[PDB]
């Protein structure tokens, strides 16, 4: 029986309600304090021992491997080109993000207003942006944006109400007058409030989100298989980065759509809040011992964005495919993740560090241990997703009943360069997955 | 698919036949920028540039419940949707096409971007190249020009007579706000220089700029076929923005290997021409170059660059003797605007640029056309044989960036197709 990812998405659709299980100790978190930016994880030695931002000892680790003639940690490459290369093809994806995850909002390509936006300002006699809306049916208003989704290059796409225990209680920003060259050195906290105003506005002391801001609309931009297998080398690395540009775009995108449609809409990519929970309220997938949202079409191998909207629209479904209690038995991240931050225990309420938001019952991982690996590898590792049976491609079984994971599954980079590729990397062998008709983005 | 590309190959050699007359073509010359050609009345009978007469026929539309010219739409909620997916797709595009050379998207140094910044310390765009093969480089180059969203990409040696002679383009320090009325003609030159640079008087590209890299970047077949109505409107603005997208990341790709890049979208040189020299497709009647996976349901861009490459070889598919008989787009053209008529060296008029073989089309009929039916047309496109209510578009089938995945395994792509 042919693959049909429309039909397992059915049978495992569960009844309306966040899957997400919680308790009273549960508060908003800020943003700073994820590893990336709190000041007790964010600087890491380099391999001569100088401490530094993690990311400057990652780019001597990066730059001695080209040197020496690798694509990772002890990993020769072909010759010192191919060395070159890998990292070329990694700087050059992330060319459309703003310091590694577009997270300021408001800034650059996060503008919570397209009204200075070059592509409104050319568009603006037609009045799209404002004219009130000539639809209000949520169920057209979801067929309509999801189609647009797709064309704006989301591979997955979801709706969910927006649960505001996922966004940040205060933002990492920059003051509106700081150039891009003095940004890593100005980052500021910001708070992300909720008040009874018609649009989204920044003042100097808050993000303010409308009370009428509904929706999140949650995209899976998926990454390349291949290249993901080479975790944690240089073409990790690469598709990684490709699927931060293709994540901006994605975001610009759709809220000039919605914006034109006659309603207003906040992007965010890695910012604004927690992207792993408002897909798994959106339906895209499950949480997973590793932390990431497991989706049936590719896994953990996916990254997200989103967008938050007044636009009416239908919620999706949570799915259950079992994911929860495949990874209660699997462990094969925790096993392989070269720096131990993945726990191989039971899923607690309580954080691990400052880096996880107590308060909902998750794996708890450490991830200051998890960064403190990337300087010493050169990378992004990905080690967990690369091993992930979720990741093959090759999961799904049907009985002559329904549909079923299976079970067997749980039991170089010179060839990359030279071996399939495919537009956006995506790849022809399962891209009818992702096919989409109305009966599908709307019930 | 590379079954039959391999199997149409020709030996090297430019296709387009040229004579002793041809000169390279002033960018102000085409119909959207030229003076005799950039005013059209709107509905009301004011004469206005023509993208805003066009405008006021979207207008015009939406308020009347349709979806082009003398098409209704399902309802005005409809009508406005599939404008507003049209305006959304131009999000990373500058005044319809990007061709202003070095200003907004199109910088021909990566220097000032935030990503060369952000990546300053590692050094690629300063260090010497590691790979100096052509063999290689083009593997390479091709790989990442995939990864950048071209569902076909070629290389040819660069034809210096399909550049513009002189670019349309704006003063540095004009803001955005006053471009479309300060534009102005500057010269592209060659000249003896380390790096592409532009100075107050000309735009100059290296002596070694060697070749140009051609990108296809495929159009939804569904969407097409709605010509000239809003939905064709909005698969074409779309890939602008894959275009845009494209040209900025394999120029830093192709800077962070050492050698340098310049990215056009529709600006420094003719499309058309670079792509049938790069072996993507031929050039057909209604003038655009033609494909086999996708016949001209196409967009095109394309880098400079000198990175030592391999050029691909030209194909011959037939496609000139199916136009000599075929005719579809001309009787199907709302404004006349294709010729029936046999190929010449000599251009019908001011947008055409004699001195080589072509069906001679008349570009300012076409564009004649926009104003009055509030987009892009495109019927031409949809109704030729190589291409193959909107309502139906949107409750029907779509997938990540319109691509099709009945017909996406046509573009897999293996060293063995590269290089
Ligand atoms: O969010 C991410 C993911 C990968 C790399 C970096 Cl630097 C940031
Ligand atoms: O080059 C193009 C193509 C379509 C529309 C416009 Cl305004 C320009
Ligand atoms: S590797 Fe196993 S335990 Fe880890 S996330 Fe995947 S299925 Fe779950
Ligand atoms: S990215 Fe690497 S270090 Fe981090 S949790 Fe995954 S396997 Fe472990
Ligand atoms: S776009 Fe339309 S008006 Fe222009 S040549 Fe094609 S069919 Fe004719
Ligand atoms: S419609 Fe016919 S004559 Fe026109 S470009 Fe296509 S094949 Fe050629």
């Amino acid at each position: 029986k042919e693959k049909n990812a429309a039909e397992i998405r059915q049978q495992f659709a569960m009844t309306a309600g966040s899957p997400i299980i919680v308790n009273d100790k549960l508060e908003r978190y800020a943003e700073v304090r994820t590893a990336f930016t709190h000041p007790t994880s964010f600087f890491k030695p380099n391999y001569k021992g100088e401490v530094k931002p993690w990311f400057l000892s990652a780019y001597d680790e990066k730059v001695r491997q080209i040197e020496n003639g690798e694509n990772g940690p002890k990993m020769k490459a072909k010759n010192v080109g191919e060395a070159r290369a890998g990292r070329a093809l990694e700087a050059a994806g992330w060319t459309l993000d703003i310091n590694y995850g577009n997270i300021y909002p408001n800034r650059f390509f996060m503008l919570w207003s397209g009204e200075t936006m070059t592509n409104t300002q050319l568009w603006a006699p037609v009045g799209l942006d404002r004219r009130p809306p000539d639809t209000t049916d949520p169920v057209e208003l979801t067929n309509y944006v999801k189609f647009a989704a797709r064309m704006a290059g989301a591979d997955l796409v979801g709706v969910a109400r927006l649960n505001r225990n996922w966004v940040y209680s205060e933002a990492v920003t920059i003051p509106a007058d700081v150039p891009y060259e003095q940004s890593l050195h100005k980052e500021i906290e910001k708070p992300i409030v909720f008040k009874d105003v018609p649009l989204p506005i920044e003042t100097d002391d808050e993000l303010i989100i409308p009370n009428t801001c509904e929706n999140v609309i949650v995209a899976g931009i998926a990454m390349n298989r291949e290249m993901m297998q080479t975790a944690p080398n240089s073409m990790a690395c690469a598709t990684t980065a490709f699927c931060y540009s293709r994540m901006c775009m994605f975001d610009m995108w759709l809220c000039q759509f919605i914006r034109y449609m006659g309603y207003y809409a906040i992007p965010s990519c890695n910012g604004v809040g927690q992207s792993v929970a408002f897909a798994v309220e959106a339906g895209l997938g499950q949480a997973s011992r590793m932390g990431a949202c497991i989706t049936p079409e590719f896994g953990p191998n996916v990254r997200l964005t989103k967008v938050f909207t007044n636009m009416p629209l239908v919620p999706d479904k949570p799915i259950d495919f079992g994911v929860t209690e495949f990874c209660e038995t699997c462990k094969k991240c925790a096993r392989e993740c070269p720096s131990k931050a993945i726990t191989e225990g039971p899923r607690t309420f309580e954080g691990r560090s400052i880096h996880n938001q107590s308060g909902k019952l998750q794996w708890q991982n450490d991830y200051n241990k998890c960064l403190g690996y990337w300087p010493e590898s050169g990378g992004y590792c990905g080690v967990c997703v690369a091993v992930c049976p979720f990741t093959k491609g090759n999961i799904w079984i049907h009985d002559g009943v329904e549909w079923l994971i299976d079970n067997t599954r749980f039991l170089n980079i010179t060839e990359v360069w030279d071996g399939k590729i495919n537009t956006y990397g995506l790849d022809a062998d399962h891209f009818r997955d992702t096919v989409s008709f109305r009966k599908d983005r709307v019930k």
